[PDB]
C-alpha cells in the first residue's frame, strides 16, 4: 500500500531521476520520493511495506529490492548497490535494517 503514504508522482520522479552515470543515492531517494516529509509514524508503515516477509527487519534480499516497494516493476538494485544501502542503514551490523535504523536512514538522507 505504498501510494497510501506516497504519491505516484513522486514515486515517478524518485525512481526516474537516477541514470547510470549516478550512483543510486537512497538520501537522493527518500527527499525525492516525499518520505523525509512524512510522520515518524508514516516512516514505519513504509517500512513495514518494504519488510515483505514481516520479519521485522529489512533482510538483504528485501533491501535489494527496496525501489519495488514503491513501484513493483522497477528493477533490484545490484549487489554493489544493496551492499551500500546495507553499509548506510545497518548501524549496528547485524546484517539486517530495523525500524530505528530504517528511520535513521531517513532522518539522514
Ligand atoms: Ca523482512
Ligand atoms: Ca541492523
Amino acid at each position: 500500500s505504498m501510494t497510501d503514504l506516497l504519491s505516484a508522482e513522486d514515486i515517478k520522479k524518485a525512481i526516474g531521476a537516477f541514470t547510470a552515470a549516478d550512483s543510486f543515492d537512497h538520501k537522493k531517494f527518500f527527499q525525492m520520493v516525499g518520505l523525509k516529509k512524512k510522520s515518524a509514524d508514516d516512516v514505519k508503515k513504509v517500512f513495514h511495506i518494504l519488510d515483505k516477509d514481516k520479519s521485522g527487519f529489512i533482510e538483504e534480499d528485501e533491501l535489494g529490492s527496496i525501489l519495488k516497494g514503491f513501484s513493483s516493476d522497477a528493477a533490484d538494485l545490484s549487489a554493489k548497490e544493496t551492499k551500500t544501502l546495507m553499509a548506510a542503514g545497518d548501524k549496528d551490523g547485524d546484517g539486517k535494517i530495523g525500524v530505528e535504523e530504517f528511520s535513521t536512514l531517513v532522518a539522514e538522507s
